[PDB]
């Protein structure tokens, strides 16, 4: 089993030009959406879950990509992006929250994540912290002040499966949960704001070399309040979190 | 209807018409190649990473869903099809072998996998075994012997990362994966036949009720005797497996 | 000096005479009853809890050598047999099923085991699966079916101690049952059929290569009732799993 | 469902006849050599690895039951005994020390044992000290002194199988372990005495309330020197340590 | 002083008056030197290891306290203080760099520590990140700006014992573990700047509703190169370091 | 203080005279106090709780030094002392018992410690027992029972926390406790008697090195039996545990 260099993504080094910055959301039907709030946004490729788009932001280029679900999908998009020339990864998602005071619509800026995945352990072992960059968390927290969004800074728990423990989640069971049942109220007490699944790998890769990674979200859901949130409200959440990371980036370029 | 909180697959119990058995491939591109050998192929409501089709096999609606990359997505889909009604699951994919007695074109059926990953642990302790099911496995060997293809029954090893370590495969050196500074010559000497990323996760999640999960793969590469992959081996090899999984699928109805 | 640093259990050289299979019950007082069922059954050697007899099937030699309790004895036995040349093993014992629908006078066939021993880890990491060989496992399924028996097949939990967890058993207490406290309800609900003590070792230390091992089992009791046991028919099930163990070897010769 | 699962091959309470101490050897033959030394020795029964004798000592009854191999069977012994009534257990066997200064025909006392087994984990966590009892030990040392043996009070390495060292001993290997080999000058640099198979387990099943478990071994070899054999010296070490144990035992009950 | 319920060497709820912010350095001398750059410096109680001074910054109650040595003392200092109402905790230290690009005089502010200590695990699972509060960390760097000192914000290693791995030290010949023995050269290739023994614990608590925490430490010596230091200057390293924490405390009352 | 080249908080052999023994309590106040019972007690030094008196007893200069809190301060004021030739240590302090049959004011003797701390692991792996040296340990009980002091010999849980497991221990709180939930009752049922912070690092360190380590202490609190204390205890137990340490080192010299 030999090979010849690589395969995946679609990028060529020369495409993205000399971008350096990368915004990596999860969902591919959201990459064009972010690239729109910018100038001269182009489609670069769409090689299965990994959807690239370029744009300029004040004369300076910025790459909006797509990662997929789970740490494994992410670690690929990132491994190849970092080699293409990228040294800054800004992520925007729309998570759900485990804290009662956190309302739907608010922003979440992840200083660091509780590692509950298995891909991150390939980069740096379960002792090294999954910590976000400082200029990256700064840009995003101050850029959210210049948008007027009740931002929440803190810890996010990124899992390898659709968020264990209690919670509620109409959890499909009968054979309950494994060594993860009472883990939900535990994190909840430890001031962990939200669950999610890709940062453990994003942050820990970056942290452990070059780096400058950061995560920004938007609570589209909270495991307690009913009707939360009405559809119109849900999507209105997805927008502000894009203005903030495109804006965060303008402050890093 | 569903909106926030869970949703995931564009699916409803109604849309399966019984099913109970679903063949789950890697890329969605492959699913339709499978859905060919069968009658009345209706493409079901796709989504990100997870496709879903339905078809006739001896007058029994059977279904074909893609699972995405690795275990996190693999688990999501399983977690979601099971609910709908699917009890039995068979996975097909083309991999490469590590034993120099398994030439490209040989059909590897898995009975048990080396749990070397993280999503499995959400479903069982490291200790429980991730084994195929007796009824399912049998059929795959029986089918395979009917088309006279070099079946090999054994163990597979599931990494939760893109075949890295030190058998020249992409992730990056320097740090490597700490507690496993030895692997290739140590999975070899144990009789592991090939390396992949969703196998463990699927077998472990199943031997819990859905206990009906087998796995067959097509050797498309092999490092130990690297040279033999001549012309488009990938053809016969990818097609042989698609005849076997549909044949096995019919024995289990 | 080595006064033959090995001077261990059993015969030496060609007393087997080409045999390559071996039914390894746990009791010595059963090595007689078994070989008696073959043709021309001669006694070969004897050591504590180690009795070997040579008998034959359809013109082939088949040895029947007992292994003793727990895994540290089992290890030795195996290491000796395969050294002398046996390549296939057939174990059969008697267990106490933990599932309700099982019931007495039923044969259980193990696809793989849930490793709660310690000796197996001297062979393989806790990731390597404790799995039964295919050919071997099938024969026991085709032997039982063709003898008039109710055969349940699946997973067994091999305990290094006379089963902890939290079931009916008495016990002196002290600290009571450590962090195995809820392991009963767990495995029970995860679909393990019963507990044994020598499976995880044998299975794991064969599944590598030169595996070829399987396990038969007569259900002498259930740990989920308030009705039986049968009384005189209990041993009567011994004489049931034995024709089956005898049948499987004739089929593997 | 009065499923008498009560006594996994053994005896009745009156059999014990008010016994409270019990010297637990390893094999049936060393039981009879031990109970030869006490008053009016009676064979109570013999079933599988377990041969129980009844003796007297200063008019006081002393159970002498054989453990078998490794910690698995031993745990059934101590647990069956205790159940019938023993509160204090003394272990005795022969051993080869790994410490250079530790000569042959040199008895060794074990204050604590290095885990490395697997059944103890069924009693107390790896964190918990598998420790000898205070009384049972001084009794042991107070005996070694009165017999004239160079006693080496200390710690012992107890792994229920092979001792991880690519040694001058004998290593049957095709494929072995995961992350081990630290049994060479490692456990020897930490000044450990011998290699057991039953101590870590005995000690931990006892130290966890209702202890009184001491162990003494007679050194028959020294892995770091070749000059040997010497006919009866091992039988004389067999004789050395057996007196130390019967004699120690008297001081206890 | 003991009393009813508790008296673990500290002071009263009143001596603090305002409480809220505390500056926590190691040695008790440093305390006297830190409060001196503030007015109304009152001494309170040097009750063993932890010496508490109270002063006032910009007109409000402020407190300096020594933590002790390592995570267990760091942990007793933070508990009794938090009980009295202290929310913010700043750490001023002097360190050694393992980065060849961080000469003396430099200032290192810490984002998150690698949890190679025993003290943190008492607070969160191993997966938890010991990261500093955004506020004190921004304040730190901004403070360290109004002085002009070259700062580096980053990942600090926190274990027990003085600088692990292999340094030009005196590894006393009485045990040291190989499972940590080689990683310093790993942590540098991981981009971690410096070592310490109190951070991992300080951070993992506080992060757990213990409210806020952040750390600043000047560079008095780099191992990577020899020519440094100018061992005259150093007085002023701690100087600016001591001025920086005051500035940062001011920005947080 | 310390020094540029390994030198650290202590002194020199040049003023140690006859090394070998050391009585290492907690406080810096205790040193002089225990020292005020020997012969020709002179003060020798004093740093962060590392006070040292080089007192005499029956002819031998029996140094009394201090460790401070936790394994890390200990390890230093232990390992550097060792380098001065103190190859035998006796630990004295105070402590809170957990068995309900232990009254405030009776010395406890630690045979070995449950390893709940992080420094120990640097001296030996978790499996190696934090075991106390039989010689030191024997003298200890000889002494207590000698003066009727109600000695208890047993295991001791050694936490790097402040005696975990919890109960109405009060504290800031919020998140109850980590996995030390009910950990205390699990230790009680498992017979452990008291909690402590540095017997772990000490017993372990000395146990795999030069050797010899002892550990006594007094009981001013029972974390169950509320009715503090036995008469008024506190200051009386200081005397009853300290006597034993001089009476007891006066057998090792």
């Amino acid at each position: 089993m030999s090979k010849s260099d690589v395969f995946h993504l679609g990028l060529t080094k020369n495409d993205l030009q000399g971008a350096t910055l990368a915004i990596v959301p999860g969902d591919p039907d959201r990459v064009e959406k972010i690239a729109a709030l910018m100038d001269k946004p182009v489609k670069l490729a769409s090689h299965r879950e990994f959807t690239t788009w370029r744009a300029e932001l004040d004369g300076k280029p910025v790459i909006v990509c797509s990662t997929g679900i789970g740490g494994p999908s992410t670690s690929i998009a990132v491994e190849e992006l970092a080699q293409l020339g990228i040294r800054t990864f800004l992520r925007i998602g729309t998570t759900g929250a485990i804290q009662p005071h956190i309302n739907v619509g608010d922003v979440l800026v992840t200083t660091a994540s509780v590692r509950l995945d298995g891909a991150s352990l390939h980069f740096a072992p379960l002792e090294f912290p999954a910590v976000a960059d400082f200029e990256c968390t700064t840009a995003l927290v101050e850029a959210a002040k210049s948008i007027g969004a009740t931002t929440h800074v803190g810890v996010t728990a990124s899992s390898d499966t659709f968020y264990p423990g209690q919670e509620r989640y109409d959890t499909y069971s009968g054979r309950v949960v494994r060594h993860f049942k009472g883990s939900m109220e535990e994190w909840q007490a430890m001031g962990v704001m939200n669950y999610e699944m890709e940062s453990a790998t994003l942050l820990t890769m970056c942290a452990s070399q070059g780096l400058r990674a950061g995560m920004v979200a938007g609570v589209i859901v909270n495991r307690t309040q009913q009707e939360i949130p009405n559809a119109e409200t849900m999507k209105q959440t997805e927008s502000h979190a894009v203005k903030i990371v495109v804006e965060a980036a303008r402050r890093l370029l």
